[PDB]
């Protein structure tokens, strides 16, 4: 009823312990170390409590406006969340290198993940396995329960312009290009400089390597076995609708939607940067108690494309043709 | 030891209790607005912790530079707090009134403890569970950093006449300067430009009056105007006046840092005042008026403000040339 | 064409002229001072041309969602710029006033940037090429106006469709009847009492906007700004916001309220560095007019958009509001 | 004199031509893409006027603590306009890849670098560039004029930040031998405390436990190695993995030991603040590889390719970074206990 009872500050306020206070020897910062990462782990439960709810509201087969509209409100506050969550680095790197040093002998290193919260955020926004009791259990449900990568492909595999019957996108697009990169042929043709002609065949020749990658079925799976992409053919035809149509009404909101999934990723990988920037402020690249520098190039190799889950969305406007080129929408 | 372990996971990720989930009348938003709340209590107790540490520094006769470094860092590190627990506002006001309007009624009418220690170990003024009513007590009692700065700022070296007597050089040079200043007035051309530029002298010695003259300045302490004792004043003054010189610098940013903390303090009073009348307005069912509204409104006066002595000092500034000489 | 043709980097970067180095007394942070204002001055530009694009989408008899989706998205341009010029502040905080005071001999009195009294203007502050541009601020319909004229015509208000204002009185009435019974079941007698005090400040609440005497009572006070239809509007998008036909322009109003919100916390930051440099008053200031005339610039009778500001106050639950028809 | 002639209003605000409303074919946000790139051009007039203002108090014999405040000082103000520049980023990012693909036609690529000012920024830093040169399809000169490239080739020759850096790190009171001797005394201290380890680790009664240590003491003996012996240095900066000469990397190291002294507080808080900057441009670099790419992807039609994209990516990497030194430090240090104590 009341703030304090409410907010269960008696549990709350009564999980500072400071080893290097019980051991007699007291490291002021140490404080600083707990709370910080208590913060990160309350903002970390917040987060998961967002994402299974916009993972429950996705599988569905029905995914109306006004659902939508709640989905882009809590990726949104997770995207607040997150970039609040890379501004706590600096909190942590006022403590001196000296003083972590009087007090990391209280601390115990990992045989697995780090965070089990961290790990279950990785897992539930779609962090590759593969490309790397009750927590047990939890581990096991984020990796065998669909992903918000696998549920947003299921979402736009579903995107409403993609039927052959009906506005049929695909074809329409393939013929725009086709007829778009024939004029910019006879346009390069007659550039009365030699240089800027040549330039000019060499580029649509790229264009067309480009429009191959995705309008042949084939060369789209082989970048998703090379890790290139990991979209379905038909996930990113409909995430390419989407980017087209984005001024439209009908296509504002499933827009907003991509925007934040690749928001949210680059905020994580940005938290990766601080982090490990941090790490070697306080440690270096290696340390006395930590084996050599396996630690700290393990959190570099988590820099890398592996690590991003929509990747595809990052590459979407390789695959773009100007406003005039675009097929009018119909309905 | 382990990650878990040392940081009480199984404690602290135990204390989130949705009343309209326990009701079966669930609001989604309720999660959000427990966490919010809890991740600025754990900031509130690393501000306190910070405090009564500077508190401590600071309750002693000498304060070397080493000991003035590390009350520095501990004060710039409060700010990076502030700052993040201000930009904690926008993430609740992600929340819509109607949501909240679903889950107010297991609410009930200090607002926290944590947040008054801070403003009564910062020095806000009390005129303008046994144990949170004995940290009230304590945080009422025992210094404030308002009076502990106070009691540093006395002891400025540079301040005693048998030694740089910096007052003494300070209200010559001034005297010296107003009267170049009327000299170059008196040589104006313009009739217009003369007059003005006297006035503005008259304005200077107003100014200078109001800290030459000690029952001037005593009255304004009385009036709520400033709250300094003359002497620490007199130390705060000097410090913005060598604040270039390297013995100087840190107690200059050490005042700096004190402003700041003040600033974020109502930068976040008024960020929560947006926000709680985004929710629900200046009143709504359930408030009784608007009471709760109006008394937000009247924490964003200078009233509250504790270092409010420090963001005028600028106005008894005189440059560079006119600056007694440091001699040592 | 090219990068600096293109910028016209040539005639931008010849316009910095240091006053103290002319005149051979050199003060280093002069420059800063110089650059600080440029980048102000350039924001300033693009925030007049972003504002005169969206006056003239709104000065339309039709605002449809294709429209409405740029105007939000150009809003929203003018709060990122504006919480970038919120933080060029602490930038021009690290000059220090000693420095300050060895350069400003070379500066003059004075509005003080055309600019940004065209800003004001144009969003609808009530306070020979530069007298025009004034006046035709003044003159022309600001923010304020249009926003009131489009609010106006919020479809679900007209009395012969969904005639939303008639079924709120009609919600209100049953709401606080329903809340007077179960108040007077109360079986603590403080708590009844409690209630009832609370439900009668709930009945002046609600004359205040379903009676337009006492709302045009509280315009000319200057309590209110907008028209008695631009507020039952405002309200009404407030009450649906969740609806995807009222997301965006409810986005609209969240905006405007989000830019009036930033020039507060720009004032506030400037009237802070002010008295950090030169204190209250300061030699050639005559007087503390100039910091106390920034001071009531931090007033309400300041912000444009104080009615957005209060629409919750009229909130009522969701089983309480009326159902969308159509 | 007045706000608007004292800033040069006039002439500031008499820069922005947009080419798609001189074509008759108006991009509302090509306003918006000019007015970004010259609040970067002002803020890089901003840096270069300070960092030339830095390596002019640098290039000195004496640098006094007045001095050293003053470079702090300036450095500081340098991090703040960088962090405001990584901001401006998201307010470019709400123009609209079609918007831009609309006006796109009316700019020309490039013949070398892309800003004459943030090349001069990188150079006066102490920035490595690799090689570029890149078709296009239309020639250009890669210096508007001579004073242009008589800029860069200026900012290539004169002492950088990362060269006046190291002469200041190399004239460190505490390294002569003659007074407190520092170095000598560390490569004592780690011999202890070495040593010590060893004999602890030689007692662990897990067996397991014993030989993670050992390997652990192994492992810090060769980072040792890297800073004690001069040629191992020497091999390191040759490889590239170091940029610091040996005793601008003692004075460094000597520096972060003792930063909680009043006597190298400040020199700590002008390391750092160098390390702030390398930083905050690594960050641009990425938010706006990000944008590039959230605008054109990986290439797009006038791009000839991936190969801007593809450089743009390849400055992400430890060469780009200046002070790559300074953020390793902590690698060599040693416990509190360990650290020579100042005599004086
Ligand atoms: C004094 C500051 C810190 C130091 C020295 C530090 C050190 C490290 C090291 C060495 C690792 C790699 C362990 C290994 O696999 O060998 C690591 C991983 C990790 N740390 Fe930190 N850390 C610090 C602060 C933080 C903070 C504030 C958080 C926030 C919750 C955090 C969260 C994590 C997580 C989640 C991982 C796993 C990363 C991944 O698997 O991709 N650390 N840390
Ligand atoms: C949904 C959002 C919130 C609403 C509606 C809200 C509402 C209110 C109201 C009405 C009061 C005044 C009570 C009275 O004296 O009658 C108040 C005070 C207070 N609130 Fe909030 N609040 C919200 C969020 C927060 C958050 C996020 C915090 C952070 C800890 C917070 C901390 C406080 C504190 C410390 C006070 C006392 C202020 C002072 O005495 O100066 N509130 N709030
Ligand atoms: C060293 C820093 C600064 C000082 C000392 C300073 C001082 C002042 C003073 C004293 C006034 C009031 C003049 C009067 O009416 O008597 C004023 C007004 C104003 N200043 Fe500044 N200022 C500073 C920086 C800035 C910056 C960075 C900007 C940005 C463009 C700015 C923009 C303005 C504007 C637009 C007004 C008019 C405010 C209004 O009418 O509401 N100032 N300033
Ligand atoms: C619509 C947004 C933008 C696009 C599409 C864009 C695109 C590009 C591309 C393709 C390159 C590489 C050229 C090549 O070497 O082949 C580049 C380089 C560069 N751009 Fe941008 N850019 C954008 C905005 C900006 C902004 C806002 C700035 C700020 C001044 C900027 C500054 C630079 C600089 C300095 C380089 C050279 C980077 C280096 O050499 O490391 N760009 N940009
Ligand atoms: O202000 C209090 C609620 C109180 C509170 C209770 C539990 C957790 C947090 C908070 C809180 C935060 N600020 C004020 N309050 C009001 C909020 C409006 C409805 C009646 C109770
Ligand atoms: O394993 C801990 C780091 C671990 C940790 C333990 C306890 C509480 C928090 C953390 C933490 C946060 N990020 C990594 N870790 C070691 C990792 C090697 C350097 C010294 C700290
Ligand atoms: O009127 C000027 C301030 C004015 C100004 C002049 C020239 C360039 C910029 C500015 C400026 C910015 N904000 C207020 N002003 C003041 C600045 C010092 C105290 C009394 C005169
Ligand atoms: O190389 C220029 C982009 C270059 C540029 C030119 C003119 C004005 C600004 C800029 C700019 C900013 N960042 C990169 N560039 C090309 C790159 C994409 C196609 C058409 C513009």
């Amino acid at each position: 009823k009341i703030y304090g009872e409410y907010l269960m500050l008696d549990k709350l306020l009564d999980a500072q312990c400071m080893l290097s206070e019980e051991d007699k020897r007291p490291v002021h910062d140490e404080h600083l170390f707990i709370i910080t990462h208590q913060a990160y782990e309350l903002w970390f439960k917040q987060i998961i409590f967002e994402f299974d709810s916009i993972r429950d509201m996705l599988d569905a087969e029905v995914i109306d406006e006004t659902k939508t509209l709640e989905i882009v409100k809590r990726l949104n506050r997770v995207v607040l969340i997150l970039k609040l969550l890379v501004d706590q680095v600096p909190i942590l790197e006022t403590m001196t290198p000296l003083d972590f040093m009087d007090f990391r002998k209280y601390l115990a290193p990992a045989s697995g993940f780090q965070s089990l919260q961290f790990r279950l955020i990785e897992n539930k926004l779609g962090v590759l396995t593969e490309q790397r009791e009750e927590a047990r259990n939890s581990i096991r449900n984020s990796e065998k329960d669909p992903s918000l990568l696998e549920l947003v492909q299921r979402w736009l595999e579903r995107t409403p312009g993609l039927e052959e019957s009906g506005f049929n996108f695909w074809a329409k697009f393939q013929e725009s290009v086709d007829r778009f990169l024939e004029a910019q042929v006879q346009s390069a043709m007659e550039e009365p400089v030699e240089k800027a002609k040549n330039y000019r065949l060499m580029d649509i020749e790229k264009r067309r390597e480009v429009y191959r990658s995705i309008f042949d079925p084939a060369v789209h799976d082989a970048l998703v076995r090379r890790g290139d992409r990991r979209f379905s053919h038909r996930a990113l035809q409909g995430a390419i609708m989407i980017t087209f149509y984005r001024d439209e009404p009908r296509f504002s909101q499933p827009h907003q939607l991509l925007t934040l999934l690749m928001d949210i990723d680059s905020l994580i990988t940005k938290w990766r940067y601080n982090h490990v920037i941090m790490v070697q402020r306080m440690i270096g690249s290696q340390q006395l108690g930590t084996g050599g520098s396996s630690g700290y190039q393990y959190l570099r190799s988590t820099l890398s494309d592996r690590y991003k889950v929509f990747l595809d969305l990052f590459n979407l406007s390789t695959f773009l043709i100007p406003r005039e080129a675009i097929p009018p929408l119909d309905e």
